[PDB]
């Protein structure tokens, strides 16, 4: 029901999974701290900096119209009507920063393309989206899963793991993710034992059956997963439950999330996981940690996040005690992707403005209204700038390929039992046009 | 701009037919589709006319039309289907009849759902459409593909074909059809040698590539297909080209179509093919054959079809010289289902009128506008009536399960070389809650 709106000369639409998927009865579930709130605030942070950037649209203010998908594609669409309501007779949406889940980005793309509205995803990695015959107004700051699968299979060949199995979740991402793995596997002389399917509706018993099924072919110790966080979580819990031992090789969904493993550490010990290569942003941590319910009114959902986060109630008046500065900050992995995606849309508009409004620094009649086709084809796809807030070590550019995709850069991790019974994720290498490993950091190596 | 076919009435029904084929790699619409387009489109117009003369079906409420051309492309159909939702925010569409190809019905249903517009498909069989959590306003006069996939597995079993290969066309029809197939197969102790995918833009070399992949497993002489017509056609050609022999077991996409086997009669000989169980509708052939370019001004694609069918031009007064009665009439396999969908929607509107408009025969206040949620849940799903223009003997009735699905009734054919030398299809079986076969009619049996 709620929308986040910010004034500006040009309004960018946003789309985030602020809430999780609801019950069979309800549309929306509880608040998403990391993939919801933190990702939405990275958008707000980025627009704030952009609006204080002298070399980036100094005469044009970037406004916002941010929607909640509730982690369900059909819901994302009901909301997404806002972006197009004016045209079908918000006054004007210049472009959409959004889609977390591939299924959401695909659904929203199918509508946005009917209105020539450009779209940039910060998280969607299904290979389908690379097709400009169907998703001709879609671009992403992340690479497709074509390269993730290619990396996963390359790890197996290096470790001489010829017999292995697969799990994967219902949805565009997982299903189309594991086929890409199996294809790259077969090309490397890698056999598949069993190929399993997992849903969210699936209960404790059904997850145990998957683990049971993976044992039927015991010559395959290594399990390859292209699953959602909560599916990886469950399958890992089911493993500790009936004391099962697998060599997990898992996709970005699990990545280096402590939540996926928390509680089922023993079973997880030794897993090799993929996280799309990114870096933290120190300015964003400071920004997020300084947010409070009385000073962050512009976020319609922040008070709900706060009650949930600090098990308090504003009615009860027990929320003021708490503070984000006094708790351990853990930035979400794809925050870089959210900032990059916001900056990419801003660079595109600046570049469009340079070309269409030569005399004035302000929004001229040529960009009233902005032509989406022209914007996407000639400006979005042709941006080339140094990624903001990047470390001194890496020199990353924000650029789109022919298919609107990002560069196939991934970080490889291992989960290990560290000192004094603590468990942690360690960076063992990276995949950027070939595998790169340091097995010294790998315990079982 | 593209034309539309509109007819006035009190209540207006949407129509969606593949009038044209997919255009080239750079054009949206291709040549005219005589059978799946023009004939199916005319069949909806025939049903409307008959209903509008019917004194027991909406005697006071006239049914109008807004028929759109899909051009056999989901992206094109969606551009067009916007005409269906503008009045909801200016013609108000009370319900839609349409979607031939599953991709199209799914895409359109995503949009239609947002505005509460009921959709009755006459040809889309993907099981994906049976999901009410996302296609809550969709129903169809055809059965879902769980039945046809089961029917296939039962054909294998009957002939003891326990080592087979599968081929699916990329999409919601092919991929979900084979998924279901493979499960039904597994349960019957039938193993799958290899499973192949036929892409969206395949070359002749790509098609050969597929055949070579099937030739890698020499024991599997059975090739089970869930393919589009042109894919089945193209697979046979490659099979002919490589002197490759297979026992094909195929879905309604190949059906009893001569389009598919023309040129590759030898490669196709001995195949087992499915076609949904239908009968030819009586008065439609006579209706269709009595159509000419001057009396049929209501169809905006009829002149184009005339010029294509009779290889003539109105620009050179060439065409008049002809008639559809001089030439043979072959009723497109799914005409029945098109007529049945129109009536299902008319009966649903009739029964809703009886309930909400007790006193009058005209549209009362309660149905201005028609509440789509009410219409679908209370009337569309509860229709039960004798099938229109059913053979004088038959007792067939139009109804839907509680999820909008039709009931699994199939005709099984064998492609044989007749005594007279010529190649033809022959009915040898039926599937309705179990398999029935006449092996005497199958030459290799
Ligand atoms: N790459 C993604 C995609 O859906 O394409 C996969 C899913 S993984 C997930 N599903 C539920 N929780 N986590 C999500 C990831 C992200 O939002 O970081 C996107
Ligand atoms: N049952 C269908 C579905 O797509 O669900 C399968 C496809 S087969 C086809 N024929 C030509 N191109 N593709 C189409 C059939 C029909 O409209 O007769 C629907
Ligand atoms: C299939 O196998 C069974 C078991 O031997 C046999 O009785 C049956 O006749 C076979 N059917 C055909 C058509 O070969």
């Amino acid at each position: 029901k709620k929308v986040l709106t910010l004034e500006g000369d040009l309004v960018l639409g946003g789309l985030f999974p602020v809430h999780q998927k609801g019950g069979p009865a309800e549309d929306c579930g509880p608040v998403n701290e990391h993939r919801g709130i933190q990702r939405l605030e990275a958008m707000l942070f980025a627009l704030d900096r952009i609006n204080r950037d002298p070399h980036l649209l100094p005469g044009v203010r970037l406004g916002a119209h941010i929607l909640d998908s509730c982690s369900k594609d059909t819901h994302a669409l009901e909301q997404a009507l806002d972006f197009v309501r004016a045209s079908l007779s918000p006054t004007a949406i210049t472009g959409v920063i959004g889609g977390s889940y591939s299924d959401v980005s695909i659904q929203v793309a199918n509508l946005l393309r009917l209105f020539q509205i450009p779209q940039i995803s910060y998280a969607s990695t299904s290979a389908k989206l690379s097709d400009k015959s169907r998703y001709d107004y879609f671009a992403r700051t992340v690479p497709p899963d074509f390269f993730q699968a290619k990396a996963m299979a390359e790890i197996l060949r290096f470790f001489n793991w010829t017999y292995v199995s697969t799990v994967a979740s219902e949805g565009d991402y997982g299903e189309t993710g594991i086929e890409a793995f199996e294809l790259e596997a077969r090309a490397r002389n890698i056999s598949v034992a069993t190929s399993e399917k997992v849903g969210r509706a699936m209960s404790r018993a059904a997850f145990e059956g998957v683990v049971r099924a993976l044992l039927q072919k015991p010559s395959a110790r290594v399990a390859v997963l292209f699953t959602r966080s909560e599916d990886a979580r469950e399958l890992l819990a089911a493993s500790q439950r009936l004391n099962a031992s697998f060599t997990w090789v898992a996709s970005d969904g699990w990545g280096a999330l402590e939540s996926v493993v928390a509680g089922s550490e023993g079973a997880a010990e030794g897993a090799i996981t993929i996280e799309l290569a990114s870096y933290p942003i120190s300015d964003f941590a400071s920004y997020f940690q300084s947010l409070d319910p009385w000073n962050n009114s512009r976020n319609p959902w922040f008070r709900e996040f706060w009650e949930q986060r600090f098990r308090c109630s504003f009615r009860q008046r027990d929320c003021a005690a708490h503070s984000l500065r006094a708790v351990p900050f853990e930035q979400e992995s794809k925050i870089m992707f959210v900032v990059n995606a916001v900056y990419a849309m801003a660079h595109a508009l600046h570049n469009m403005h340079r070309a269409l409004c030569p005399n004035t620094t302000r929004l001229c009649d040529a960009m009233r209204p902005v032509n989406g086709r022209r914007l996407y084809k000639d400006f979005v796809l042709n941006v080339k700038f140094d990624a903001p807030f990047r470390p001194a070590d890496t020199h990353n550019e924000v650029r789109f390929d022919r298919f609107g995709d990002g560069i196939g850069r991934y970080n490889i991790f291992t989960y290990l039992r560290a000192g004094s019974g603590r468990y942690r994720y360690q960076k063992v290498g990276y995949w950027a046009e070939g595998l790169t490993l340091d097995t010294s950091l790998i315990p079982w190596a």
